[PDB]
């Protein structure tokens, strides 16, 4: 059903996050943790206090599609468990930042190709594949994103309601 995951969307932030490998959001699905740059850590913390829940949208660039999304359940922490990201090759680990831990709602994939119909007021109404990591994308569009994803039979959204 979609009743339980309209729920967990309602009233809800979203975020479209760009990672530059499938690594990286291969960590991510495995561990539920997400870290960003401090710009985007900043915009994501002061979110997750101002929302019911924020959910993080994720995009391997070059890939042509989304590869899930998940919800935010804590703001940003450091001290933890390394996470070994691959990052470019100028970059070292601390750039990063605080870890986000997140809890996974879809971990299937949706091409670009059925989100066309889609546009982000928050980015000059492009189609919402288009953006920056970070952007943020407004509440219909990233409702109706998330509904397009195919059902991840594998999860059970009642746990996420109770941490709401
Ligand atoms: C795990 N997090 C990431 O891989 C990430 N998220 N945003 C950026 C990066 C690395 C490159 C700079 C911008």
């Amino acid at each position: 059903g979609t009743s339980k995951l309209k729920y967990v969307l309602q009233d809800a932030r979203f975020f479209l996050i760009k990672s530059n490998n499938h690594e990286n959001v291969s960590l991510a699905k495995a561990k539920g943790v997400w870290s960003t740059l401090p710009v985007n850590e900043k915009k994501l913390n002061l979110a997750f206090r101002s929302a019911r829940s924020v959910i993080l949208i994720f995009s391997v660039r070059e890939s042509g599609k989304f590869q899930g999304f998940a919800r935010l359940s804590s703001e940003s922490h450091h001290g933890g468990s390394p996470i070994h990201w691959v990052l470019p090759a100028g970059m070292s680990a601390k750039m990063l930042g605080g870890v986000f831990k997140i809890d996974w709602i879809c971990r299937r994939e949706l091409p670009f190709t059925k989100s066309a119909h889609l546009t982000n007021p928050w980015n000059e109404h492009k189609p919402v594949k288009i953006g920056r990591d970070g952007q943020e994308i407004e509440l219909e569009c990233g409702t109706q994103l998330c509904l397009l994803f195919p059902p991840d039979e594998s999860i059970d959204l009642y746990q996420v309601i109770h941490k709401m």
